[PDB]
């Protein structure tokens, strides 16, 4: 059972000018995921100091940063607070409709795409390196979904009957096929040096065999 939705026309219009706009500092994609990971970490780390029962489901808060030269994938893994069915097709649409009508009004002002998570949108970043975004998600208190978008308008959820994730977000980057530096270990360690190096939980840069 696969079902299909459309985005909201805004967030459409939105993840077509980040696809189709020339802007070559595209690396700015990692510190938006990374920051996303690190705020839902908080959330979860926040919960569990009044109800402990809420890490039953993984103690561990981190972040782990997965290439594939094989697959062509970058996966994004946090085991932060998760997302539920609710927040997949509503909530998160929702909030993003009006951070992406901001951040639209700043870039014909003269802002950049750069400037993109100031407005609450920075995942749609992962569109400048990726032709498709595959989200594993587990909240607490909900199943564990697969939530699917190559852009054109529409994104798909389903019931995700892979290997359990206990509780998190897997963000996995089906990457262009002129954008493969972003597998290279070199040059990821460069970029989360750069602009992720206060992040406050560990980053593991995994090495491909
Ligand atoms: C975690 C992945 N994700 C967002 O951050 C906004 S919509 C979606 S799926």
């Amino acid at each position: 059972e696969v079902e299909t939705f459309a985005f909201q026309a805004e967030i459409a219009q939105l993840m077509s000018l980040i696809i189709n706009t020339f802007y070559s500092n595209k690396e700015i994609f990692l510190r938006e995921l990374i920051s996303n990971s690190s705020d839902a970490l908080d959330k979860i780390r926040y919960e569990s100091l009044t109800d402990p029962s809420k890490l039953d489901s993984g103690k561990e808060l981190h972040i782990n940063l997965i290439p594939n030269k094989q697959d062509r994938t970058l996966t994004i893994v946090d085991t932060g607070i998760g997302m539920t069915k609710a927040d997949l097709i509503n909530n998160l649409g929702t909030i993003a409709k009006s951070g992406t009508k901001a951040f639209m009004e700043a870039l014909q002002a003269g802002a950049d795409i750069s400037m993109i998570g100031q407005f609450g949108v920075g995942f749609y970043s992962a569109y400048l390196v990726a032709e498709k975004v595959t989200v594993i998600t587990k909240h607490n208190d909900d199943e564990q979904y697969a939530w699917e978008s190559s852009a054109g308008g529409s994104f798909t959820v389903r019931t995700d009957t892979g290997e359990p994730m206990g509780r998190g977000t897997k963000v996995i980057l089906h990457l262009k096929e002129d954008q493969t530096e972003y597998l290279e270990e070199r040059r990821i360690k460069e970029i989360v040096k750069k602009h992720s190096q206060f992040i406050g939980y560990p980053i593991t840069l995994f090495v491909e065999k």
